[PDB]
């Protein structure tokens, strides 16, 4: 009986970041109540100023990371409000049945509807926005997140033993496909109903124009670099809707990887890149033994470095001379 | 010695089916027989009448499912008729020697020839045309199907159990690579040959024109659905022989995955997405839990619902709504 | 101490061959002392000609490979002669700190640099020039090798029990994407400046024009073909340092394949194709049973037998019938 479960509500925070949680679950299974609002908005895409109108969960790109234990039951107020222009729903790949939720919560504008879903496998799960007829288009608009579902008793090494993070961050990795003219500038648009015809044209190609972390080149660098210490364990959840990634960590490693994002599988350990198919979430744990700024990127080198996909570690901490040192600095022969 | 085994001929079904064949081996090793023909064909591969010439084993694409067993002997006959135009041969990834069997099944139109191989590894594996020359040619044009050689005694779980399915499907997935014309249009050819120099250009774009279940698009949906019951335990088998792919059943998961096709190492479980290497034939086990319809697809959005990659599951039975519910239909706020 | 550790100089050879090296260690840990120097030179590709500026690891593409033992130190003396006219510098994933070591090894034309790190994870790791701002033009060029850090008590199978190569070989497999007019035709250039604004448009089409393994076109065949025996024990060792590939050996298998290449993780069995995602290294083993020419491959046959990613095993020894045999040869019905 699900009205005599314990509820929460919980408040999700923009990504990279993600709202609190325990590992380990303290409680026997809960109704873990969510509230999305989604939003049509002009987002800027890069240093030049190219422009596009994304759909969004919550307002970023990704949507944010939603984080529940193994057979709790999600509830999901999903709004839509009068001041969008699409209709739009959500499909979660944790969920079972009814094409993900997507047939049961196709929400025009001014419209709202709840769902709820048992979260019976633990693991990463993709969710994203798939409207009959206009699936892609909405995707690669930017509507898509991810959503966590912790074992009970937290995740385990190849061993069975307890694996425990200090932080968690969460990485959208997202695939853009603007519209261009015949001298290659990319195209304007006043709504997105205008940019539809384009946009199909441009998704056909097969390439993307953009490939960014957290919906914009640079998202992830400067200023929003994330940060770390020598001696911190690191998780970082990996999300692609669409197209296949492979993440590396400059100058680091995934120690443990779950590159298909589902916890009773077994870690690949040692990994120096990994691949995260389209559709999925990956999640790769890493404890910094170097001080210092690290890249992480997909390595495809074209697509992170021409097209947007790298963002910066900051890390603190003293320099181990054991693992790594310059015996002679550059110098002239 | 082979003279003193026993012998069974088998007729292939057309895809998405697949001849009858027992799980666990009830016998010893056999010699099992199959006949193929090759058909040289016009296809109509989407709804705006887009016409290809096909090269087809047994005169669809993919060529039929062929099921044996661990230490079967597979013996085939491969007729080229003369109302054909072009050299074929045969290549089972799953035989060892003589470029999987190519070297020696090489037919010109008129000629037959049979060969033999012992099935010594398990798993499900690609086979394809691959005339010297002219080996991406016949294969994009559908020259490839898929062989099963199942453990003698059947599939077994993670934990070394046994696993039962009670429907087995094949899902033939193809890339074209139709020539246009400078305006956008498909070109058509009255004969083969004549398309060969425009589809080598087209061919080394890398950018697919459509990607398909089953050789056309729409070809598994609607009442060519694929079907099962709630509770019923169906077996998908999934090749490409030249472009990888990531299989996702909408509203569904695999519960166990050999992404890459091999019995002997332990399934993925929990599967939201999978990831199919070109050349590879891969197999997902899943309990249907829910009725109503599934999208299979390739979880490249584009590839799926642009070009062609998407296909229906029909599902009967009674809905659950432990594992989800509508808790507030749409509405206006 | 490093100072009380025993030293040993290594020379590399050129690659597909492997400098000698011991399979179990022993020795104990030890400084493993390399020294590699930079050429920028001219490269043809293609059987028509098609010349580059490639950037290379001493003279070839890929670098050389380099073999160590898990906790040896490696110390790399790495020399960019005042002939050449870029500066560089080396990024491993083998290494922890530093971006790879790539912040540390900056050396312009006339400089050199000798780094040491500890190879502390077991595994085929890839190496490459990684220069702020010009990544994917240095990697692209042919920039790029591999690492193999053998556990000291050498290779195991999934059982645990011990792993003997008898052969050992090195593929690095690049994609190349060269400038091209208006018409199709390749252009050329005097010098590495010259190319750049053309090759950053070329890359951002995201489509290779060449992959070609050991720098060419028909590298690795004719006179130039891995050559092995009937009961020879191979490994091959695979890196592409940019872009996804999917390697298959024609008439054969992987039996025991580390797609992601890293020795802790138990190999996947029995493989018929294998993906290696960019930015890594894989590694696959294989008792040869049949005499003849393999074809080794990137199995998107167009872009193995157009674009050129395809190369040739000669192997000697005595038929074996049992495993696959002609029953009736090609002849008219
Ligand atoms: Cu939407
Ligand atoms: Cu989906
Ligand atoms: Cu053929
Ligand atoms: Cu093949
Ligand atoms: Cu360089
Ligand atoms: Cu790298």
């Amino acid at each position: 009986d699900i009205s005599t479960l314990p509820r929460v509500k919980v408040d999700l925070v923009k990504p990279p970041f993600v709202h609190a949680h325990d590992q380990v679950a303290k409680t026997g299974p809960r109704v873990v109540e969510f509230t999305m609002t989604i939003e049509e908005k002009k987002l800027v895409i890069d240093r030049e100023g190219t422009e596009i109108h994304a759909m969004t969960f919550n307002g970023s790109v990704p949507g944010p990371l939603m984080v529940v234990h193994e057979n709790d039951y999600v509830e999901l107020r999903l709004i839509n409000p009068d001041t969008n222009t699409l209709l739009h729903n959500i499909d979660f790949h944790a969920a079972t049945g009814a094409l993900g939720g997507g047939a049961l919560t196709q929400v025009n504008p001014g419209e709202e509807t709840t769902l709820r879903f048992k979260a019976t496998k633990p693991g990463v799960f993709v969710y994203h926005c798939a409207p009959e007829g206009m699936v892609p288009w909405h995707v690669t608009s930017g509507m898509n997140g991810a959503i966590m579902v912790l074992p009970r008793d937290g995740l385990k090494d190849e061993k069975g033993q307890p694996l425990t993070y200090d932080k968690i961050y969460y990485v959208g990795e997202q695939d853009f496909y603007v519209p261009k003219d015949e001298a290659g500038n990319y195209k304007k648009y006043e709504t997105p109903g205008e940019a539809y015809e384009d946009a199909v044209k441009a998704m056909r190609t097969l390439t993307p124009t953009h490939i960014v972390f957290n919906g914009a080149v640079g998202a992830l660098t400067g200023d929003h670099a994330l940060t770390a210490a020598v001696g911190e364990r690191v998780l970082v959840v990996h999300s692609q809707a669409n197209r296949d990634t492979r993440p590396h960590l400059i100058g680091g490693h995934g120690d443990y990887v779950w590159a298909t994002g589902k916890f009773r599988n077994p870690p690949d350990l040692d990994q120096e890149t990994w691949l995260i198919p389209g559709g999925t979430a990956g999640a790769a744990f890493y404890t910094f033994r170097q001080p210092g700024v690290y890249a992480y990127v997909n390595h495809n080198l074209i697509e992170a470095f021409e097209l947007g996909a790298a963002g910066h570690f900051k890390v603190t901490g003293e320099w181990n001379d054991d693992l790594m040192t310059s015996v002679v600095k550059p110098a002239s022969m």
